């Protein structure tokens, strides 16, 4: 009877459902886990998710749903009122390989999961850990840059005048590169799009900073 | 006529082929070298600034990467045999599973992150290839725990008619055997795999049969 998430204040994946949420005005509401004190390991939360995905979402009965795209699509199919897609099928075909450039490309390489692994099976301190974060991250953005700038379908939004999928997943990278200390001004069209989406309230409310067990800044 | 820049084997371009057959839509491949770094050159970044493949040109216009958007694309503009179910919950579990591949697993093993962690800290190639390892059985075990437990399984990863989700696990199980992983702890992830490689589309796209194979 209302839309339940499990989430985390810092996870992008998390972001990008809860940007689509908002801008849709579906209501919900979000329990945030401690991914860094192994909340996703606990017995009591994998009594309701096996496999411990965050973020996972329930809507009503039926098993819960994970993966950020997979979500975002869900949504999409059940709540058509604020399409997050274009309807031409090439349009969608790069606003989805766009937000896959972050979610499939970039985003894997810097969760949590990685970092501690590149720890802990190498014996790399914190400070070359994040060399491949920082790696992930700016291979990213010169790919995002280079095909934001040059490609015709770019416009106010990664792909003309409209919100989607690709700006949502645009937005989780570029909060990031707050979060992780990454330098932006190589990537100018980035920046304006992001800023774009920043300024309204749905994404906005939803930025991991406005979110409970966020640092002052 | 479709144009796909693809190369042996690579997973990405395996989920492609393999909707291409099913699809019964014809395509021309071009097989790059990554090995000879013909993914470097001018004229493919041009194409695909990633430096990956696959690229998908379809008739005139920009060509298509991500694997995943190319699937949808293929689904949305082509006739031939469904590879998503009609109902939504359906389909999402569909995706999901398909993204524990494609966008969780598959991601950390692709040749540009072996070659950095090689490059960057000096790792040499079999020290490096704990983290290959280390993505196909963090990988495999979710598949596996999800597939044997969940009631969405059937014969296939979604019910009983092949989709998405069964493309990206087959690309990851041809992936064991190419680099060596040991697959006895996921017996449903088995089951289904030789389920969809009986499938004669599936077999004529697999990477050991592509030109450049060993
Ligand atoms: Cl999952």
């Amino acid at each position: 009877s209302m839309v339940k998430m499990y989430g985390n204040w810092r996870s992008a994946a998390a972001f990008r459902v809860r940007i689509a949420l908002n801008l849709k005005g579906i209501a919900y509401e979000e329990v945030f886990l401690d991914l860094d004190a192994g909340d996703q390991h606990k017995p009591d939360f994998l009594a309701i998710n096996p496999q411990g995905a965050v973020p996972a979402l329930f809507d009503g009965d039926g098993p819960p749903l994970t993966q950020s795209l997979a979500i975002l699509d869900y949504l999409e199919e059940t709540r058509t009122g604020v399409p997050l897609l274009p309807e031409e099928p090439r349009a969608r075909a790069r606003a989805r390989s766009l937000a896959q450039v972050v979610a499939c490309d970039t985003h894997p390489l810097y969760v949590p999961r990685v970092r501690t692994f590149l720890m802990e099976n190498y014996g790399l301190p914190r400070e070359r850990m994040l060399e491949f974060l920082r790696n992930a991250f700016i291979t990213g953005l010169k790919t995002l840059e280079t095909r934001l700038s040059n490609e015709a379908g770019t416009g106010r939004f990664c792909q003309g005048d409209a919100v989607s999928h690709a700006d949502l997943c645009l937005i989780s990278l570029w909060v990031g590169t707050g979060i992780f200390g990454i330098d932006t001004a190589a990537y100018p069209t980035v920046k304006r799009i992001s800023e774009e989406v920043l300024a309204l309230d749905a994404v906005a409310r939803a930025h991991p900073l406005r979110q409970p067990g966020a640092p002052a800044s």
